[PDB]
């Protein structure tokens, strides 16, 4: 009933740190509402499908903690298939393996180019100091956007592109945020590999492990249904609340939770204005996550690996990979209803959207069995109690360099961790296990057992899942703009 440092909720993050804090050999204590722990990832396991995922899914090259973590607590990675060609659906029309016009072409890659050509200026640990923080966190990325395009092309490309990215209508951002997300994410081309193909993988067996694993390795130390709702740091020894009214006593709390559902806590005493806003104003994205099974891969069959950058404004699925299982069997197909389509479409009846989506599919596959799926699992997120949303917090403008510097700052004895509180890759898992170590170290650092310069360690890349740094052809760094092209007639 008693312990040294709480962590309130069990997703990769504050299970990252429970490990943590015992590989140490120091009590930890992990409080989750759910019945489950993983969080934002989520492994529903079914015959119909054996295993599948239905949020946290993909690793990649340079998200080493992740595959660190993962790795040793033994779980596989393999790859997600790109081999066969990619879908472009516009203007309804099928365009196979594509990102046709000249100077939208133009527009395109110089857009791409000033993303990160602008993104350079971005202190990814305070992206609130930017040169121009001020300036960019006031606009938003619609109005940057826009500002960069001369083309609708182009200009419609980059929404989705926000969209598909940060779960979340451009409109709504900050230009500076979106920016230093795409930043410490490294960067267009990682954030969104594969163009004619490359890198996405998978866990074997559903990311859900990388969380379950853990909770053996605590067992009896993680609590199950318990909602945390009141955190009296007042006297040397903290009182934590649950809902169901069990209380537990430490010498640091860790929260791990998300800052809305944070925000959502009784701290006794307060924390502090500045904070308890920036925890306030802090929007989740939104999702639904959609598994079409086919009895065969027909899409192979076709010469499609099975992926479609659909822009088109009713089409329900903006995004699509194949996950088909690692070994040929369940054939299927994995789509995102995403940020203002996913409130459009999540009123609906889940046979109903079933439908639509397989109408699509179908239209653009160009295959009728895509009329005829064998089974549907989904999961909106826009519906998690304890989620808000996915894939992350989000920023909207002004917030950022308004509030924006607290984010992570440790109050009293309650550091914060979580995907969102994050540096590098944060928003994804990566991102998850960076903060739970870091607050663990916090608390550690705060018994001795770690130093000040030790609280931040880096991390070795994983020999076994090996980035390789970019290229950037001439003509990309040497073609011109459309706002360029003029002054060069004018
Ligand atoms: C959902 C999702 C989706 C759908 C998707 C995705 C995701 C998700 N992601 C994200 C992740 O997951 C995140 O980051 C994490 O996980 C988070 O975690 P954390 O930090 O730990 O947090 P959470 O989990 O939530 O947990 C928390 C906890 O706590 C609790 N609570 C609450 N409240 C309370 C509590 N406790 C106590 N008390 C109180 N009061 C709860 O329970 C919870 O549990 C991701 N990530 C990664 O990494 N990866 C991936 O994949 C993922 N996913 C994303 C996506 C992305 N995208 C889509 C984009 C990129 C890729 O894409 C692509 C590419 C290519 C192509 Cl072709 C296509 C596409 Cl689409």
């Amino acid at each position: 009933h008693m312990f040294d440092v709480v962590v309130i909720g069990g997703g990769i993050s504050g299970l990252s740190a429970a490990k943590l804090l015992t590989e140490y050999g120091v009590s930890v204590l992990v409080l989750e509402a759910r019945d489950r722990v993983g969080g934002r990832t989520y492994t529903i396991r079914n015959e119909h499908v054996d295993y599948v995922d239905v949020g946290g899914a993909y690793v990649g090259p340079t998200q080493n903690r992740i595959l660190r973590l993962s790795k040793e607590l033994g779980i596989e990675t393999y790859k997600v298939n790109v081999s066969e060609r990619l879908v472009q659906y516009v203007k309804g029309k099928t365009y196979p393996f594509r990102g046709w016009n000249p100077i939208a072409y133009l527009d395109y890659n110089n857009l791409w180019r000033t993303i990160d050509n602008m993104g350079k200026e971005i202190p990814t640990d305070a992206p609130w100091e930017a040169q121009h923080a001020d300036k960019w966190d006031k606009m938003t990325m619609k109005e940057l956007i826009d500002k960069i395009c001369w083309t609708k092309t182009a200009r419609r490309f980059a929404y989705l592109f926000v969209n598909i990215n940060v779960t979340s209508e451009p409109h709504e951002v900050s230009a500076l945020w979106f920016l230093w997300y795409v930043k410490q994410c490294g960067g267009t081309t990682r954030i969104f590999s594969v163009t004619n193909g490359g890198q996405e993988r998978k866990f074997v067996g559903g990311s859900g492990q990388v969380s379950e694993r853990i909770m053996d390795l605590l067992g009896d130390q993680v609590k199950l249904n318990h909602p945390v709702t009141h955190v009296d740091q007042s006297s040397d020894n903290i009182i934590i609340e649950t809902l169901n009214h069990e209380h537990y006593e430490c010498k640091y709390v860790i929260n791990a939770i998300p800052p809305t559902l944070t925000a959502k806590i009784h701290f006794r005493p307060e924390l502090p204005a500045e904070r308890n806003q920036l925890i306030q104003r802090l929007p989740m994205g939104a999702v639904i996550k959609c598994m079409m099974y086919y009895k065969e891969a027909f899409w192979k069959k076709k010469d499609y690996c099975g992926c479609m950058i659909i822009e088109d404004e009713d089409a329900p699925i903006s995004i699509t990979l194949d996950d088909t299982k690692p070994d040929g069997s369940l054939p299927a197909i994995m789509g995102f209803i995403l940020a203002r389509k996913a409130d459009r479409l999540a009123k609906l009846h889940k046979e109903i959207r079933k439908k639509k989506i397989c109408e699509l599919y179908a239209k653009v596959l160009g295959s009728q069995e895509a009329l005829h799926p064998v089974h549907y699992e989904e999961k909106n997120w826009c519906e998690e109690q304890y989620s808000g949303g996915c894939y992350t917090a989000y920023f909207p403008p002004g917030i950022m360099t308004q509030y924006g510097r607290v984010i992570r700052q440790p109050v009293g004895r309650i550091f914060f961790a979580g995907t969102e509180t994050a540096t590098k890759w944060s928003g994804y898992m990566e991102g998850a296990v960076e903060a739970g170590e870091r607050a663990a170290r916090e608390v550690l650092n705060g018994l001795g057992k770690v130093t000040e310069k030790d609280i931040w360690v880096q991390e070795p890349e994983s020999k076994d899942v090996p980035a390789v740094e970019i290229t950037h052809t001439f003509w990309e760094r040497n073609l011109p703009s459309v706002s360029g092209l003029l002054k060069i007639i004018g």
